[PDB]
């Protein structure tokens, strides 16, 4: 059996750990009931942190509530957040959150997410708070998949697929978590580099003066043209195609790429983004980098993109297991 050392790289929140959860579902035993119950505290914490961030932005963005009474809910919320048991969601809390989300000022702020820092799954959980809070709540896979926890260490996933024994490694992509990346570059059969399509109008959590996609582009440049990776198969997942789809129709790609020309559309601007990343490949002549529009939260999609990825691994047979 061939051993494939695979590295998931990309900037913060690009979707690397969600691809890991997918491998568990698609290629391992999937989630047990008890594991699912472990995500409730995460889901509840994510719901709380996402609403607090929209409330908080009400001020910084100078946005009034569609009903000044919601201001009462906001404070109370802020107070409960420092008093509730971490990861919990009492009825008193979700009632307040349910009213705030139903407020049009809040909805105006939510829509201006790009202007501040808000979880990807904010709308996903808030819009469905009622269910998440229905007594007897045990998460679904999409709920678990929508989950968010910044990766601070290194995580390995091993599974057998098409007779290759994968050794997949997950790591945080935020600036401070990149420092350790170097110790992992030894003997890499393949890298799936992940970039969020929807990050073209966002700013870094690390430096609000740095666009997320330029950073991603720089990192890609450093990884793509890296010594160790001479052989190494490199694939680009242009991720969060679903969000890019909704986003493209409203925000100008020019905000990221001042020189960008065409119809601010999905097929067209998505391709432009593919090029800006692939142009970076100083070895485009000799190498050819396989990219694809992906939705990491979409099981069947990841299942089909990975099967193609691994068919590459199998094809362009090369280097494997490091050390
Ligand atoms: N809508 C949507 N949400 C996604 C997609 N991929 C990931 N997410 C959501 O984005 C959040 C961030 O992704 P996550 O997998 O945690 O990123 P990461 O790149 O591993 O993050 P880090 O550890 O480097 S900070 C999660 O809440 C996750 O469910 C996607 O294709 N579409
Ligand atoms: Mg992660």
């Amino acid at each position: 059996a061939r051993t494939v050392k695979l590295l998931l790289l990309g900037a913060g929140e690009s979707g690397k750990s969600t691809i890991v959860k997918q491998m568990k579902i698609i290629h391992q035993d999937g989630y047990s009931l008890e594991e699912c119950l472990e995500f409730i505290a995460i889901i509840y914490g994510n719901t709380l942190q996402s609403i607090l961030a929209i409330v908080r932005a009400m001020t910084t963005l100078n946005i009034q509530y569609g009903d000044s009474a919601r201001q009462d809910d906001a404070r109370k919320l802020m107070h409960m957040a420092d008093t509730i048991e971490e990861g919990t969601m009492p009825k008193e809390m979700s009632d307040i959150i349910q009213r705030l989300w139903k407020d049009s000022g809040i909805q105006a702020c939510f829509d201006r997410a790009s202007e501040y820092q808000l979880n990807d799954s904010a709308g996903y959980y808030l819009s469905d708070l009622e269910r998440l809070v229905t007594p007897g709540y045990v998460p679904t896979e999409q709920d678990v998949l929508r989950s968010r926890v910044k990766t601070t260490g290194i995580i390995e996933t091993q599974f057998s697929f098409k007779d290759l024994n994968f050794r997949m490694f997950d790591v945080g992509g935020q600036r401070s978590e990149r420092k350790k990346w170097i110790h992992c570059f030894e003997g890499v059969t393949c890298i799936i580099f992940i970039a969020a399509l929807s990050a073209y109008d966002m700013v870094l959590v690390e430096d609000d003066e740095v666009n997320r996609m330029h950073e991603s582009l720089h990192l890609f440049n450093s990884i793509c043209n890296h010594r160790y990776f001479a052989t190494t198969s490199i694939v680009l997942f242009l991720n969060k195609k679903d969000v890019f789809s909704e986003k493209i129709k409203k925000a100008h790609l020019s905000i990221c790429f001042p020189d960008y020309n065409g119809p601010n559309t999905y097929e067209d601007a998505g391709n432009y983004i593919k090029v800006q990343f692939l142009e970076l490949n100083m070895r485009r002549d000799v190498k050819e980098i396989y990219s694809h529009m992906t939705c990491a939260t979409d099981t069947q999609n990841v299942k089909f993109v990975f099967d193609a990825v691994t068919d590459i691994i199998i094809k362009e047979n090369l280097k494997d297991c490091g050390l």
